[PDB]
């Protein structure tokens, strides 16, 4: 397999020294930088940056700047998707988004392990865990969501959450590391 | 009453949806862009920048770079404030602060909360909890201060806070959640 | 003793309303500015800003937009040095990293303390705690590190995690306060 494969399988990859992923995350760093370099009335500009960006055609996906994200590809986006200011997107694992989210100020979603031991770490080695996270769900600002992890439809995050560990539907989570507070009454 | 009014009294309002809150809010954030692609060395038009986005003639405030805001004109600021970079004043509610203020880097003061219930969140309704900050008083990087909370004169909030509840004057407070951890001797 | 001289003996010193310091800091900030607003491709043009505030050669460190440092100086780095997005070195205190340190997004190495006591801290007196960052170590995003931390050498850092007292070597520590989970094999 190419280190892309790997990657995408979840498996351990070289994510340092693969020419085609330096070169893909270069893409996108690129893009990024001149989407935090445009103006936030430029409404046109900005969404042709953030459709090249993620590859796909967005719909109502506002980005605040200024943003980041490793590959933009691995972003799979809903409709009516709310980013605030300075977020990360690390999607070497597929980061999987519904409809209708909200994402509060200086969010990162991480999906990027390294060996815990130092020398296959210093050779460039990382596995990638998808975050997927449900429609109708808020997330305060200043949260971190870690590798692996699923957050549950209906959902709200609070702000300065730390979240290790998958969050069921219709949850109220806050801490670090995050804990399931009580259920949200999401009926119609 | 408007969606403005409904805002400023703490009552459920249509943040998303409103034509003159949108407006107001790409006010702010066109002057936010401008300033945060201002050099940090060129004083005056920092200042005459700054004072345009709070709406306002500031008296020794320093903002470092990157800064945000929704309003702008809804943070109202004492003399000799220190704003450390990568900060977000997001004043739906407003954001009083006093004099000799030291706020530490990548500090989020969040007045925003969104209905729990995804059907009422998802239509753009907020409601905003003004924040309050006591004079002298200092602020630890990567703190994020909740909607509603007030933290009381000569007080000082630890690197990491997440200060869900009103923090009394003259103390010393840290954690997620913060929690007061001694009293502070602010004796002259 | 010039305030600087204060400053890198662990002194009390006038942080605020010393024109020297004063100097020194604006000239890191505007190389800062300079870094954060060159494109990510334009490989020679970031290493000789890279170079130029922190006053060295740099061997392999890679830093990612943005960035801000106090002096720039009073940070000395190893070799293979990967720092993510939005990173914040506050050098008034010496801040030391070994080589192969992978340092996540959103990470704040905090070396400056003010007072407690609101009257000494507006009247600008700071004290520097150096910060030590050993070789062959790894941070996850949205860590913050106190001034006078150590953390040992082939040891990680959990992402969000607030670091408040020396991590010994060859650990994995996680939390807020960060606190030592397990010792991680680091052998051959
Ligand atoms: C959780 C949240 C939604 C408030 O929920 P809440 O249940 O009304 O808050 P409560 O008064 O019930 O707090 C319940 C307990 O949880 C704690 N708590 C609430 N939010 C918390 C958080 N984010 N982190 C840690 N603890 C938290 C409170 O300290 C409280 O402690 P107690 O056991 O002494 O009562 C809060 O994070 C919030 O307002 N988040 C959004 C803020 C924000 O980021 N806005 C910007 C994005 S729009
Ligand atoms: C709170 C602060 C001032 C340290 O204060 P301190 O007087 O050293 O407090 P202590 O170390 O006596 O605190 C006692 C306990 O609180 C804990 N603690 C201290 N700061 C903490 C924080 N920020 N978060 C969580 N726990 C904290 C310590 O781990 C300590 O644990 P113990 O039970 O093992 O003793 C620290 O947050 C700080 O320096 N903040 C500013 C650093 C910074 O952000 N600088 C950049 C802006 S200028
Ligand atoms: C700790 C970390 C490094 C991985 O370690 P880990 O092996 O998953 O941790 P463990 O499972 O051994 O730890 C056990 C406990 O620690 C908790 N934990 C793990 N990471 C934590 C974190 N960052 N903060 C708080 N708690 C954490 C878990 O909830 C778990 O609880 P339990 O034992 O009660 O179930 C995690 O932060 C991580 O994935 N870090 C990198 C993420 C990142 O920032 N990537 C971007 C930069 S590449």
């Amino acid at each position: 397999m190419t280190e892309k494969e790997k990657m995408l399988a979840e498996k351990w990859y070289d994510a340092n020294f693969d020419q085609y992923l330096i070169n893909e995350r270069a893409r996108a760093k690129d893009i990024c930088f001149e989407l935090n370099h445009t103006r936030p009335s430029a409404t046109n500009k900005r969404k042709e940056l953030i459709d090249q960006l993620f590859q796909t055609t967005t719909d109502n996906v506002s980005i605040s700047i200024p943003f980041d994200t490793d590959y933009g590809w691995n972003v799979k986006l809903g409709k009516n998707v709310y980013v605030n200011t300075n977020c990360y997107f690390m999607d070497g694992g597929q980061i999987t988004i519904g409809d209708n989210v909200f994402i509060g100020p200086n969010c990162g979603f991480y999906t990027a392990t390294h060996p815990l031991n130092f020398h296959h770490r210093n050779e460039g080695f990382e596995k990638a865990g998808p975050i997927h996270i449900g429609s109708n769900t808020w997330f305060g600002g200043h949260v971190a969501v870690l590798p692996g992890v699923t957050i549950g439809e209906g959902s709200v995050i609070g702000a300065g959450s730390v979240v290790t560990k998958d969050i069921p539907p219709h949850s109220l989570a806050v801490g670090n590391p995050c804990k399931v507070v009580r259920k949200i009454d999401n009926d119609l």
